[PDB]
């Protein structure tokens, strides 16, 4: 029994502290892979709150919804991640189903700003 996400640990162990908005994932992929299983949980709630304070303007509600509506989030794989005092980094990559047969992943690296000891997700974009 693990998460549906990159954390070698269960639901509750892992994204519950996060979803509960009740503790600090107090590391940039520890709060990316939460969020990506909010995604699943189409608990769009959750990624708002813990979005850059810039870029949490930008987000609406039926446009995170889009995502999950022609992206079937199967599995979340990291491949590097750094904490850096109050930026943090991480190289992932996002395996889903989008449509109906093609299985898509989307490879990118996306930078979080942290902010009062919570992270935030400032910006992803294809790993330059
Ligand atoms: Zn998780």
């Amino acid at each position: 029994m693990n998460c549906v996400c990159g954390s070698g640990k269960t639901y509750d162990d892992c994204c519950g502290p996060l979803l509960a908005r009740t503790r600090s994932a107090a590391s940039p992929e520890a709060l990316m892979r939460s969020r990506y299983a909010a995604y699943a949980l189409k608990d769009f709630d959750y990624i708002v709150e813990t979005t850059d304070p810039e870029r949490r303007d930008l987000f609406d509600h039926d446009v995170n919804r889009a995502w999950m509506e022609e992206s079937d989030f199967l599995e979340l794989r990291v491949l590097g991640s750094s904490e850096k005092g109050s930026r943090g980094t991480v190289e992932f990559i996002a395996r889903f189903r989008r449509g109906g047969g093609p299985e898509q992943s989307h490879h990118e690296r996306s930078q979080f700003r942290k902010a009062r000891g919570r992270w935030y997700f400032s910006e992803g974009e294809a790993v330059d």
